[PDB]
């Protein structure tokens, strides 16, 4: 783990981002714990996760035009890592855009997307149904995405029906020939938090990933 | 009047990117207006980081003290993100666990709960007060404090035509809720730094308008 990683994760825990119990999903899965992007919510949180976002984000070369959230939590995504691309970034991200849709009508908050290269900024993948939404939106606005970048990569399949198992970030990566980045995924919280989780969330987790982990 | 260097900064990037322009344009108020304001197309990392700095020191001078800044949807969101960051980012430690808060349009309140939190409300501009006024309502329904607005750009123009006192969109919201209503740069400040660089024409399509709807 490199050390944004670890400070990312030290804060989930801090701000309880990273909590485990029993949750069901929006895929109806019923899973043994949650992230919640979300509480990072302090300016100084915020702070912090954008930074971890574009630290990944310009480690990954990848080039592009615009960065993309999904309404409504994408939004502020999108806002703050745009800043801190131009911020810590240097000259080939100062003028980087950002973009987002509203939910109903005049879609694209922004400059048209139209044949512009397209950052896919979200929270959390599971099933990737979340991000499936935001590529139709973004093709009905005939923008080219160039990637994906969630905060946590859960490393589960899209469905148990694949034999395969991919996960769903495999999947869409293998599917559209784009990366998907993810400043951490679930192997990292398990091994890098593996003290400040007991025993039964471990084996909790373990059979979890029985039914629903990428293989 | 004062011109600090960040406001003149900020309004030389506002004609830069096509945010402040003049020419002819229908207000959603109705009103017929010789230029106009789009704080939306600051869109590039630089630009937002300008305009993140440009809140965050009005903000800063202030001395106001607030639990969330809110941002109505959809544009007022990013606003809300960005400066909740940079105040934590330049503000110091008075400014490190400050939240933010928005709403959805329909099911409301995205972030903590509203409820007995001081609230300042961060919008792009203020012609007659219609955008801030629906936004007290949504944070009155969440039982919210409201003890400050911010705007980039007070417009300075009266909320009606028939009031005979002429008050301004934001004296008029300051006196009903006795609360600071801040902003990056007023039209004057726009006017007197601009100087000779707004056209003749464009001056006295300017002063035509304020005839109308200038605050007293
Ligand atoms: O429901 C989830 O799958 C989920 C798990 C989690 O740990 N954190 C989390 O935020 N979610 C929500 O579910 C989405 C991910 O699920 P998929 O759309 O199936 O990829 C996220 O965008 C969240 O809205
Ligand atoms: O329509 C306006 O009055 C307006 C003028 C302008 O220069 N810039 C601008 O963005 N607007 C839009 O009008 C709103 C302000 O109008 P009021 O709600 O009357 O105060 C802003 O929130 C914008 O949606
Ligand atoms: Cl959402
Ligand atoms: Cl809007």
């Amino acid at each position: 783990l490199e050390d944004y990683q670890k400070n990312f994760l030290e804060l989930a825990i801090e701000c309880q981002a990273l909590r485990f119990g029993s949750f069901k999903l929006k895929s109806g899965r019923e899973s043994p714990y949650f992230f919640n992007l979300g509480l990072f919510n302090t300016g100084k949180l915020l702070s912090n996760l954008a930074t971890a976002y574009a630290i990944a984000i310009i480690q990954s070369d990848l080039k592009f035009d615009v960065i993309f959230g999904p309404a409504y939590k994408g939004i502020p995504l999108a806002a703050i890592v745009c800043v801190k691309l131009a911020e810590i970034g240097g000259s080939k991200f100062q003028n980087i855009q950002y973009a987002f849709n509203r939910k109903e009508a005049g879609i694209i908050v922004g400059s048209a997307l139209e044949n512009k290269r397209i950052l896919i900024i979200d929270d959390v993948m599971t099933a990737g149904t979340a991000i499936n939404e935001a590529f139709e939106i973004i093709s009905n606005a005939k923008g080219q995405v160039v990637g994906s970048i969630i905060a946590l990569d859960r490393q589960e399949v899209v469905s148990t029906d694949d034999k395969e198992g991919l996960s769903a970030t495999q999947t869409v990566s293998k599917k559209y020939g784009i990366p998907v980045l993810s400043i951490v995924s679930l192997i990292h919280i398990i091994t890098y938090l593996e003290g400040r989780i007991t025993a039964e969330e471990k084996s909790k987790i373990e059979q979890y990933l029985q039914t629903y982990g990428a293989s």
